[PDB]
């Protein structure tokens, strides 16, 4: 029940992916077939394969406004010049692919799309005044800027220490060792106290130390499709408020003290950022059959998942080091244990209210990301992705050339190894 | 014989860093802190991160300088005595039993930014020239890594020198240049602005080298040291300059100028190829010694400078010093000077001129050719550690002889991966 | 239980895996090192190191014979000579590491340590008779020779065809997708027929040109050591009997129906060979304790195992395979499913005379090789094994090799897969 | 006059064709079928399952010019009807096909009699001229497997390899490479390599088998250059088994008893190099004429008459040198040139197999040799890549992306172990 899917905006969002081998003229015609049916040069970035030394790449920024022009660029780019082009469209209309990120600078699109009565301080006048605060603010943040610093009110540091005391006095042996690893640098060089809430720019600076990753605040839940593309650039979609003081054990939507405590330490280790990271790469332009597998995946590793330490078995989702219920149940007799199978683990049933009758429990978050990766092999896309950090880009693989380049990239980093 | 080599040197305060890991043990991390507080070190200057590859063990940035000498002595003899730890010590001023300092992080390229060492250059009475270069220098003076390069709106005479040099170049690009040149020059020209009456702006050509290779413009008033600036390599920044050659002499520039770094140097640095060949040698450089900086200088100048290249059985012009002097690109493809294929065992020890041509080239065979040779010959420059860059979190991952062989089969094992699932 | 302990011969066997770097005089003194000794100058091959190209590797092929002088000369080899010496014992004494052939035809030296009241037929004459005849060629059978052909009577072709049209009729609906690939090629070129009861030496032929996979006649049971070290060299120790014609679907010992219907299809799967050698290779060295784990490993894999193959579960066992009975029984809501998981399956309680009532479900070949890899791992043994199929002997490796002949192989298979993606 | 030999065909020839089929219904079925119907035996086409695709059927078919004329009309239908990737091979070499290349080490059998007498030294020697008929039967009636006949040498053939043997054996130390005198006094121990005796090709044959896997086949004569290397790609070595005349001791126009156990032995039981000769051997399958000239001039300058690199010094490793008094001494000399192995010139160099080389190639190690070779083999037309199965003993013929994909899983699963270690 904790699937999402995405929604779209009236303008959407259209994206051809197309290379370009280099010709005399190639370059210009291309930007002619663009030019000449009104479409800004600006939208039409150039940039040069990454991977083929020979080869052009296309950054088209287009929407619902060139849907008549899209048809005749189509033709003339696969029968004329006869290039492969990718057609990505956010209604996900047949024959074309999901729209998704190339870049991390194309996280803004739609980083708005956000989903009372029951409520816990729905009847507050403060707190409620405060949430829009918190909202109005994620919905100013453009990527590149700096996350803006809250001052928190006294009452809300309490909420935050309840939950934090009760929290920390099971992290010894409950967690496991990579939660126990990371915190105590949180709570020297992030501010990670009971009387302290730490803020969201000192947490985002420290895991772009670690392991590169990158938070942006956001007003509430974003789609499963949107949220999963940002771990892809490893960017942490996170939000700001916090629970209401009424019950501070309760939560139907994820605030700053589930993110802080419970995906923040996971992630400032190397091997889980590259296994939240690969579910990310596997979305990248998903059909929505497959999104919702993959957040049932996600659902069952990082949010509540165990994992295999020697003799013993611990604790590493978020949804487990953030709720101290579940986490003294999940280490129980009570609940069945399976091991981590992602076959038919996206096909699991669970709920997000009542605690988990049933975990799947990974060998190492080497092994969970293997399987991440061979599971994304049997998504239907026309491609395969990489991700580059260098650029902060996502490299979409389709030729066998590309392949070739990325089999010479092997053989050499191999020789380098031999010598020893 | 007046090389391109400029030797580093140490401020009054320079820079000290002591690498050094740490097994997660009862208290071991609090003592190690406490370490340095109780000797009033703020908790700024160390900062601590966990290791990327013993998952228990931490990681320790240290910045620190000379002015914590006295109590730097003790604080080691604790971490190698009662801790035990494996500490090497990082210092600018390079005392002996000392590994010579280099930047851990990309931020750590400010410190040594504005050290830099007017009577026979042109436009030397000219005090509008001059008091524009005072204004160029502090742009770079002022200039601290993440902001903005400053945008300078240049006038027009500077447009008269910038035109000329442009045209007569491009008119030689399609024969001399190598194919890299000429697959990224024509994207300069659509989204840079490289026409002959704009100057691009540094900031547009920052932007764009990070979309292609990731490369980074940092302003410099002048010419840095070789090992500063080829540690800048390591992490894909390239220090250049801002300012422009003085319009008396079209086709002189004693140092390099916006003409040089724009049209010598920008257009291969969008080129992966290049840009790997490039960090090689600045990851070379990386606390290497004095006598290997400068055969990495010499190395830097027969490539990257003044470096030919083959393509097919033709061959190419691909050094920077060479695609942006007309009288020298037209030179290096004819039969009059010496040619020899590029090999570092004799390379490094080649003796040249800034002054005059170069009578001597050396062709290499391709990018990928070149760069595994400088690998090859990082292997024999005398460190205790070798060195990686870290594209996510811009910093350079220290690795002794064990961690060598983790990272490179942890990085195989992650392409050969991408492969599986792109084979379908 | 199936695990079968090994029993030791008067003579034994014994043999010294050790190295030798190049030296003046070197390669010469360690061969007199034995020579005055009275050892024979056959028993000592030397042969060069496949990695380090200054060493001498050494196969030593000795027994009990030379147990007063063996601690004189292991001495002289780690204090004068200074070289690691790892003694092969198959006594399994203390501070000797169980004996495991290191070469193909080592196979021959416990090929005849075999395991008459309540057998079916005990009160048949000529089928006791026929028995003799059957475990005398296995008896005198050595590597190399072409399997003795054997010519089959009419009543056991009866026998066999009785299994043979059971399975055949139930193998499209409960068999993976491997066994039903192989089948008809069987039956084709070997001969797989109701009517006709194959030869050994045909199907040998056959395995070796699938998977390399080679057929040993034996007379009846070996020890769970002798027999999965013979899969370290893909050699499937099998027996040429059949069982008595009085009772058709049942058979106390694995007969010539439960080998060539049961574990000859699913060996000519490259990806199944890979999977049962690494099992073997696990065992070569492998303690007591761990022999008996590796048995039970191979009970709920190889013998009685299950795998997914999308959203159904098909049979890939031999003793599913090779029994009408218990292959709609595996394939049924009768027994419990439990997905493999090697922590509890090598400690898994389980019974040989009746059913099984709990069977493991693999994920695939592959991730059952994985899986048994990953186990090998924690055997306490001083080496790691590679076999090597261009001489077909067993390289022992330890830490610092394996890094250089894992590298080493990494480095050709990525290279001539730079060549292919290049067309 | 070049050491280059072109095949030429017997009256039959020989005709493979390399084609997989997916596993469907009644796949299989169909393919039996379409040669039953054309008088084509059902034990001339070997079915195997394939070594890769777990959903393919791999076929080897065993034919020859008597199957022209239904051979047009089931390759149409194998890709029109069944629509099947098909290569056909043929050792007349005729357009649009591949030329012929064994693919199982059995398969060596077909051209093992294929040899190319008047001014030989001992041409007046009865009893020479009759005892190289004698060696000629045993390899004209020598099969794969067969264990090799075992001669018994005389006293005047123990003659001519000892001054043979002595004279070599005072320059190895100095001349040859570490590795031929790391791999030497193994052959005096286990061989009896003697200045008395005559190593038994069989008591060398298994020596091979146990070092590298390599196999000798005694063969009459000098084979063709496309056969000689194809049988390098399983690792199979066609040597002779005469002795030269006792006349000259010094001086062989064909390879004799003492070149092949002299020159080529010692350096095949190391294992690098094995796989430097099997790698030009993979290169030679199915290669055009022009390709397979060029890689025999390779073979030439490496294998035949090589140096090496040994430190800052220079030893030779070819055959030819290790197998002649003369030109051993002068090769590692200042009067020939020496130039680094580059296979973009040196597959066009002339030579000449009398006279001594004015020019000798130096690699750098039989590492980085190998390596070279398979870059000279990405350039080599033909429709597949290759790659040797030691299990099943057979090449495995290499062109769809699928088999690509089930390699690339091989080398992850040896990159874990690796990285768990
Ligand atoms: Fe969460
Ligand atoms: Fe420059
Ligand atoms: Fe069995
Ligand atoms: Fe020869």
């Amino acid at each position: 029940t904790s699937y999402i899917e995405d929604n779209s905006n009236q303008n959407g969002a259209i994206s051809l992916i197309f290379s370009l081998k280099e010709e005399v003229g190639a370059l210009a015609k291309v930007l002619r077939l663009f030019e000449e049916n009104d479409i800004n040069l600006t939208h039409i970035e150039s940039r040069p394969s990454r991977l083929n030394k020979d080869e052009y790449e296309f950054f088209t920024y287009l929407d619902k406004r060139s849907k008549p022009v899209l048809g005749s660029i189509i033709k003339s780019l696969r029968n004329d010049i006869g290039a492969t082009v990718h057609e990505l469209s956010r209604d996900k209309e047949k024959n074309t692919v999901p729209w998704f990120p190339r870049t991390i600078q194309e996280l803004d699109r739609f980083a708005n799309q956000i989903l009372d009565a029951d409520h816990p301080g729905f009847k507050d006048p403060v707190y409620r005044a405060r949430r829009k605060q918190f909202a109005d603010i994620a919905y100013n943040y453009r990527h590149g800027q700096p996350i803006p610093r809250v001052e928190y009110t006294e009452e809300e540091k309490q909420t935050w220490g309840t939950v934090f005391r009760t929290l920390k006095a099971l992290y010894k042996t409950h967690a496991c060792y990579e939660h126990n690893h990371i915190f105590p640098l949180l709570e020297k060089y992030c501010g990670f106290r009971e009387d302290n809430i730490p803020q969201l720019e000192d947490v985002s600076q420290f895991l772009q130390t670690c392991t590169g990753f990158r938070l942006r605040p956001v007003a509430g839940l974003l789609s499963s499709r949107d949220f999963l593309g940002g771990l892809a650039f490893r960017v942490f979609h996170c939000t700001q408020y916090i629970r209401h003081g009424s019950k501070p054990m309760y939560t139907p939507e994820p605030d700053i003290c589930h993110e802080l405590l419970g995906h923040v330490p996971l992630f400032s280790d190397r091997s889980f950022a590259q296994f939240s990271q690969e579910i990310g790469l596997a979305s990248l332009g998903a059909p929505d059959e497959y999104i919702e597998k993959l957040a049932t995946i996600y659902w069952f590793t990082v949010e509540f998942g165990l994992c295999k330490e020697g003799d013993s078995i611990k604790a590493y989702g978020a949804g487990l080091l953030s709720s101290f219920g579940e986490l003294q149940y999940c280490l129980s007799d009570k609940p069945k244990l399976l091991p981590l199978e992602l076959e038919k683990t996206a096909c699991q049933e669970y709920s997000v209210t009542e605690f988990q009758p049933l975990y799947y429990v990974a060998e190492s978050f080497s092994d969970a990301k293997e399987k991440v990766r061979t599971f994304a092999a049997t998504i239907p896309r026309p491609f395969s992705v990489r991700y580059d950090p260098y650029t902060q880009r996502v490299e979409v693989l389709d030729n066998t050339q590309q392949l070739k380049i990325l089999a010479d990239s092997i053989n050499s980093e191999v020789g380098i190894l031999c010598n020893a």
